[PDB]
């Protein structure tokens, strides 16, 4: 009757808080409109983010909406409903910075990455592994502190995520995607999804059924306009 929805707070423009502590974001709204047409109640969790599929497994919470990725390695654990939206992974660092996503360029650099993410996943297996310095970070204000205090060379994330909550609000006026998105299927996986234990097939259909509804409607499109200026939903 009650579904406990997992998030990361620190990812906006998906799941932040505002000056009172409430949670806000495109990732709210899409759970809080889901749960409105499912007829459930939903409390939502602040969570680290590497403890969300812990968190999820050990029933501490019922539903995971954090940006998190729907990959190969994650579908072994857990089950996803189907697309909330599309994310691409892109790296961001100091304007004017010559740094592209390549081991040439990044060997000897400090690069912030989430614990927990496709991103880390990424950067630890093509390029902890070679001589990159990857920096682990609970959460991702983190990461964009340290990249502003000049102890980061550059930071990958979901680019969304960098471009609406950081590279176009005042504290990343002076940083810039360096390179283009990082293509890597296998790492980054097909989308977003609320995660959900494997067993709980009535509650992904019920996601599911609310997630087709509010897309057929137009009320995805009205939630998404009120952050983005781009199809966020991908193909
Ligand atoms: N909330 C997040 O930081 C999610 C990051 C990334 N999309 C992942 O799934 O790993």
């Amino acid at each position: 009757q009650t579904v406990r929805i997992g998030t990361d707070t620190t990812y906006a423009p998906f799941s932040s808080k505002d000056a009172k502590g409430e949670f806000i974001g495109f990732d709210i709204d899409l759970g809080n409109e889901m749960c409105k047409r499912m007829q459930v109640k939903c409390t939502w969790v602040a969570s680290d983010f590497d403890a969300l599929i812990p968190s999820l497994k050990a029933k501490k919470i019922d539903a995971i909406i954090s940006s998190l990725s729907i990959t190969d390695k994650r579908q072994q654990e857990i089950a996803f409903s189907d697309k909330l939206y599309a994310a691409d992974s892109r790296l961001i660092a100091a304007k004017g910075s010559p740094i592209q996503p390549t081991l040439e360029s990044l060997k000897g650099k400090h690069v912030g990455v989430k614990q927990g993410s496709t991103q880390e996943a990424y950067a630890n297996d093509n390029w902890r592994t070679k001589g990159v310095d990857v920096v682990a970070y609970a959460n991702q204000d983190l990461i964009y502190s340290d990249l502003t205090a000049g102890r980061l060379d550059a930071a990958l994330q979901d680019e969304v995520a960098a471009s609406e909550g950081f590279l176009k609000q005042p504290a990343g006026k002076e940083y810039a995607f360096a390179g283009p998105s990082v293509k890597d299927k296998k790492y980054f996986g097909d989308g977003t999804g609320v995660g959900l234990r494997k067993d709980d097939t009535e509650l992904k259909a019920a996601f599911d059924k609310a997630l087709t509804e509010l897309r057929q409607d137009g009320t995805y499109d009205k939630m998404a306009k009120k952050y983005f200026d781009f199809n966020v939903y991908g193909d």
